């Protein structure tokens, strides 16, 4: 029962990866969840609220990962090393994470509820960084993470770890 | 020699492909959907582009070529590093890059690229062009840091409930520039 609701949230993310958000429906999700169609009506209302809750679950997973990179951080230089680790490890920009994250980004202009999820997600990230950095620098760093996590796993010749550290430290001021 | 490669059908098909991605989502686009949008016979589809991935390749390559011309255009009046930082700030603060239309296409490309090597190639080529633009005024390492910063901050600027000011952005760009 809470089992089932969670299966449906997960199948929603699975449907986004398999079908694209545009093509996601209650029945496609129920199929992937292996639950009766009736369960969709029981736990959820509209496809957009379901998308909201599924992507919120996803970003919460991401936030826990994000924070975990700073578990051994006690100061700004340490946070720079942690951000470097976050980028260089390629653990944030995995195929699964990218496929979900960028579909969210793709449709946020068309779906206000999803833009809210992105904004909330950015806000949590900033809040993590504000433990060691000024608000503005925190935002700069999180945008730098956004771009460099992706570019690191895409570039035919990405930056070295020591190069990444130097650039993180530049942004950190 | 079965194939004829008509350039008219091609450009039509390429535009219909981009239209299909926005209508249906990149995951759901098929030859059938594209040909219907193009107004070309479904049969013609495989004789310009083998399959769905190579068609997507061509269409997104067309898209990023447009993006790159826009990108380079921000540097028309740049002759030094401070001017370049201004141009980058312009690019971010103008919100002209991260438009709804642009974001919808670009992030769908990004989303599917780990699953589709040809699409990753499009991203890789696009990054390389951006870097070569920046490398006129910045060392390669710094150029990559700046382009990644542009990637992230163009999105964050149009998304954040409370985004950075222009002076803040310029300051950070100048930090990255070193």
């Amino acid at each position: 029962d809470p089992q089932r609701r969670e299966k449906i949230i997960q199948a929603t993310l699975e449907a986004v990866k398999l079908y694209g958000i545009h093509a996601v429906t209650h029945r496609k999700i129920a199929t992937l969840a292996g639950v009766p169609l009736g369960s969709m009506t029981y736990y959820f209302s509209g496809i957009d609220e379901l998308l909201l809750e599924a992507f919120s679950s996803f970003t919460e997973i991401m936030s826990r990962q994000y924070q975990a990179f700073f578990s051994d951080v006690s100061d700004a230089p340490g946070a720079c090393q942690a951000i470097t680790d976050m980028i260089y490890s390629s653990q944030v920009a995995t195929p699964d994470n990218m496929e979900l994250m960028y579909q969210l980004y793709a449709l946020a202009s068309r779906k206000p509820l999803l833009k809210t999820v992105m904004q909330n997600w950015m806000q949590r990230s900033q809040q993590t960084l504000e433990q060691w950095f000024e608000p503005g620098t925190a935002r700069a760093l999180d945008a730098f993470i956004e771009g460099m996590t992706l570019h690191f796993v895409t570039d035919r010749k990405p930056l070295s770890r020591e190069e990444i550290l130097r650039m993180v430290e530049r942004v950190a001021g």
